């Protein structure tokens, strides 16, 4: 499979999902910083990304988790730029289940980049038999994340009451799945 390269997973001519490396710390930090105000509305970690050292630490932890297959953290490259992150935030090997997360900088939204990335990951891990069940959980009022889950052919399984906390407030999540 020529799409599986040493540097990452080639989605299409414009998108590669890069394995994390320290060389990406600066670009990743700057991207988060540019998007911090908007990102804080939907995620709980951007509020605390205050220096490049925070991105370095994130990369270091991501590399450890990737090595040990606790997670699969990938940096989305669109054309020449890091565009965001797509991940299996949790890999449950015993139950062949992966829980998916994602974000894109504002300048990278509206281009199908995450939908294309997720479809590629599900092909690679799902059609190979590594993962049987893919899961997306997202806050009920997160319009774009819900739309992405549906665009990727996931099915709504239910609502998880008060399951995600942002800034001390618990929000309901939709839970979606795609089963191979
Ligand atoms: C499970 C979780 O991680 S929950 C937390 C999710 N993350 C966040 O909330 C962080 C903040 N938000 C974001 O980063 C973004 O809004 C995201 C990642 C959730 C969604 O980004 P999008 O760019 O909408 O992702 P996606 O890859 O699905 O693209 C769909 C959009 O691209 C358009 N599009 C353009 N080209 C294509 C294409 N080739 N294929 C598919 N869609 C395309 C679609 O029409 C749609 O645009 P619209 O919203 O105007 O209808
Ligand atoms: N400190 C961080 N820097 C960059 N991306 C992150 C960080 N923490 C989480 N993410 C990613 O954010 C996405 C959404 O996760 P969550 O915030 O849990 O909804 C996932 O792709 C995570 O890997």
């Amino acid at each position: 499979d020529v799409s599986l390269t040493p540097s990452g997973i080639k989605v299409n001519d414009e998108i590669t999902l890069l394995y994390p490396a320290l060389k990406y710390a600066e670009e990743l930090y700057l991207l988060i910083n540019q998007n911090k105000i908007n990102f804080i509305k939907s995620m709980a970690w951007p509020a605390f990304v205050n220096n490049i050292s925070d991105s370095v630490s994130f990369i270091e932890q991501s590399m450890i988790d990737n090595q040990n297959e606790k997670a699969l953290i990938l940096f989305i490259k669109y054309k020449t730029k890091i565009a965001g992150v797509v991940s299996f935030n949790i890999i449950d090997h015993a139950n062949k289940t992966a829980y998916i997360g994602y974000w894109l900088g504002a300048n990278f939204q509206g281009k199908g980049i995450v939908t294309n990335a997720i479809n590629k990951l599900i092909q690679e891990y799902g059609d190979s038999g590594v993962i049987k069940r893919f899961v997306i959980k997202c806050i009920v009022d997160n319009k774009k994340s819900n739309a992405t889950a549906l665009r990727c052919g996931f099915t709504l399984e239910g609502v998880l009451q008060k399951a995600e906390i942002l800034n001390g407030v618990s929000y309901d999540q939709n839970i979606y799945s795609k089963v191979i």
